[PDB]
């Protein structure tokens, strides 16, 4: 698996860039959805279930200012960059997986 680090910066305002690593790229994305759905609850504190479509994640990435990732690469012991629209396409995938499962 390689680490993976998640750079995400909410607002123009510089100070609320912040990070977060993980053990693998699939756990950065899940990561991802997790942020959106603490945000959600926050918003929601009392909605029993805390439900949201794959349009409203999608915009909800789209507004953060920035949001990118590194990846570890063994290879050359260094981390490979990549940005917000392949970020969204590796939820899409995982997310599309999770749906053919059910």
């Amino acid at each position: 698996m390689s680490h993976t680090i998640l750079l995400v910066q909410p607002t123009k305002r510089p100070e609320g860039r912040t990070y977060a690593d993980y053990e693998s790229v699939n756990e950065c994305m899940e990561g991802v959805c997790k942020m959106y759905e603490e945000h959600l609850k926050r918003m929601n504190p009392n909605s029993p279930s805390i439900t949201y479509d794959i349009s409203q994640l999608f915009d909800f990435i789209d507004d953060l200012a920035d949001l990118s990732c590194l990846v570890y690469r063994a290879d050359t012991q260094t981390y490979q960059p990549y940005n917000k629209d392949w970020i969204k396409e590796k939820i899409y995938v995982l997310l599309r997986r999770q749906a053919q499962q059910a």
